[PDB]
């Protein structure tokens, strides 16, 4: 409790041309820092030495920050990733352009198509063999050595930021791979180490946890190296990182600020929800999980305030609130988090031709805290999760139940009629890509011109909907070309039997040529979402500080999404041609060229005018 010496301490290797911005910073936001850390650490005897050797070291990674990022941290305002000129994509280096000086070199492309957030899926270090995509992380200093070395990571961010790009990188801090350095030292005998994990003796500890946790079989490993149970939420060769324990918060804080120095500008916080373990819960979204993650973010607010933290926690709206902060803490803990919500519904409605369920979760979006937004998209990496929306599909008020069964087995095509060529992954979630399942797979297996037109424009219409909302919009590789699946892994030596593949295709480089070629389906496509992305820049409404709301219109096929006091966005989820009379709106305005008035809208099948 001595604050002048835990200054002194964070202050020592700081250098004397560069220390008065930082010292700044340690004095408006240190007090959070360290009272976040008494609530989950101050009990400890060891607690005080511990902190102030901390503070050291971090002070000297704070002093090492590059001065281009030191410049970043005082320039940036903060809300940045939230202004209407922010576009995100996501991808693997390897998929993307195998290595990342490959990356680099496709920086042009990412720049045309207006990117201004790149989230690389986990190119660190990976444990040999199985590693789960890259999740299964055994360093989190040093890249991946078949994506390249770290070099060329600092070459690849540094070539980002020109071009206006900020590279957001996972950041695994729930748990290890198993052959982690850690973990190494841990398998070898050391105390210190093994202690960075949960491990037991016996079964007798973990069935009390047992006793109130979910399972993701069970949640712990025999391990003979060690020679106990170890905690590992996820696969058996990842093992859960002890939060209690100081060391590890010390260590892993250090971790993220020496990633944040070669370049990283955003956080993907896996699993986030589940790093706090207390007997007794559920062992998700705890308390202690958002004090942990209240004091990384005062972490970066003084040394990295140009880096944001995201948080990955695929889970229902009413548990997303609190990963802004809640309380006291609201706005200083996570940026952004994942609109999971908005993302299953909007399959669901497109399924369903039922625009009311989107009217549903935005009318019920939790309105965000200043500086925070939401990371809306489409597709990703994994299969959609239907479940994050068992609450709507009970129904209110407003709007009727749904099934989520039922739009289930439309995207698995498990029902007659259906345009959809996904996959049940496990209500199982769904495999697939976004053009796979909207129709335009489908469309070209049968080659008909007529419902590929279609399909193109049910594809557009979900990605409208992400672009207008307050955040970050972000595109999954190969949307924007209308990439289908790629059944090439169940032919793939090590790779059948994870049918997430199938979403996971190697970019199409020739496809992407295509783009120009207004007349193919690539290109088309590509101007489509292009043109939505251009009007979203040139909008200041659509900034994550403006309002977000929806307006009930009584024809349930239609979703009017408004922002600020001047955008509105209608949407025609039916395949039928219909029309919104400017008296349920409120209207008579500029119709924007995302391709005036006084006369009702009439919105073909699946289309969707943005109006000012
Ligand atoms: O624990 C492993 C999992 O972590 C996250 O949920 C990733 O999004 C998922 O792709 C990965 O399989």
């Amino acid at each position: 409790i001595d604050p002048p010496a835990l200054r002194a301490a964070f202050a020592g290797p700081l250098d004397p041309q560069h220390a008065e911005v930082l010292l700044s910073r340690y004095d408006q936001h240190a007090s959070r820092l360290l009272d976040a850390l008494h609530a989950l650490y101050g009990q400890r005897a060891d607690y005080a030495s511990w902190l102030a050797q901390w503070l050291g070291e971090v002070g000297d990674i704070a002093r090492q920050r590059p001065q281009a990022l030191q410049t970043l941290d005082s320039t940036r305002h903060a809300g940045w990733f939230g202004q209407p000129h922010m576009l995100g994509y996501s991808a693997y280096a390897d998929r993307f352009a195998g290595t990342l000086q490959g990356v680099a070199e496709r920086v042009p492309y990412l720049q045309e198509l207006g990117v201004r957030y790149l989230h690389l899926l986990p190119f660190l270090r990976a444990r040999a063999g199985d590693n789960d995509g890259g999740f299964a992380v055994s360093d989190y200093g040093q890249v991946e050595p078949s994506l390249g070395s770290n070099d060329d990571l600092v070459a690849l961010t540094s070539r980002l930021r020109e071009a206006g790009i900020s590279l957001c990188a996972d950041f695994v801090l729930n748990h290890t791979a198993d052959d982690h350095a850690w973990a190494q030292a841990a398998r070898a005998g050391d105390a210190r180490y093994l202690d960075y994990y949960h491990h037991f003796a016996d079964r007798t500890v973990p069935d009390r946890y047992e006793a109130t946790l979910g399972q993701v079989p069970g949640n712990f490993t025999w391990v003979d190296d060690t020679a106990q149970w170890m905690w590992t939420t996820f696969y058996p060769y990842q093992w859960d990182l002890n939060w209690s324990n100081p060391a590890v918060f010390g260590d892993m804080a250090l971790a993220m600020l020496r990633l944040a120095n070669l370049g990283v500008e955003a956080f993907r916080l896996d699993s986030t929800a589940y790093l706090w373990k207390r007997i007794g819960t559920d062992c998700m979204n705890q308390s202690e999980a958002h004090t942990l993650l209240v004091a990384l973010r005062a972490v970066t607010d003084i040394v990295a305030p140009a880096v944001v933290m995201k948080a990955q926690a695929i889970v229902p709206m009413t548990q997303l609130p609190p990963y802004f902060g809640s309380g006291v803490d609201e706005g200083h803990e996570c940026h952004l988090a994942y609109h999971s919500t908005l993302m299953a519904a909007g399959w669901s409605a497109l399924a369903l031709q039922r625009g009311d369920i989107l009217h549903n979760v935005i009318a019920h979006s939790p309105p965000l805290p200043r500086h925070c937004a939401w990371l809306s998209y489409v597709r990703c990496h994994d299969d959609i999760g239907w479940n994050v929306l068992q609450h709507e599909a009970c129904g209110n008020a407003a709007q009727p139940p749904f099934s989520l069964r039922d739009v289930a087995r439309f995207y698995a095509n498990a029902v007659p009629g259906s345009y959809a060529r996904g996959e049940s992954f496990q209500v199982h979630g769904t495999n697939g890509m976004a053009a796979a399942l909207a129709g335009i797979q489908a469309a070209q297996e049968a080659g008909d011109a007529a419902a590929l037109a279609v399909a193109v424009d049910r594809l557009v219409l979900l990605y409208a909907i992400a672009l207008a909302m307050p955040g970050v919009p972000l595109i999954y590789m190969g949307d924007e070309l209308a990439m289908v699946n790629d059944p090439g892994y169940r032919d793939d030596p090590h790779r059948q039997h994870e049918g997430r593949w199938l979403h996971r295709p190697a970019m199409d480089w020739q496809l992407a040529a295509q783009r120009h070629d207004a007349k193919s389906l690539s290109g088309t496509v590509y101007r489509r979402l292009r043109g939505l992305i251009r009007q979203r820049a040139a909008l200041g409404a659509l900034a994550a500080d403006q309002a977000l709301a929806s307006i009930a219109l009584n024809d349930p096929r239609v979703f009017a999404l408004t922002r600020g006091d001047s955008f509105i966005a209608l949407h025609n989820f039916s395949d039928q041609l219909l029309d919104v009379e400017l008296a349920a709106i409120g209207v008579d305005g500029w119709t924007l060229l995302a391709i005036r008035g006084d006369g009702s809208i009439v919105l073909p099948p699946y289309g969707v005018r943005w109006l000012q």
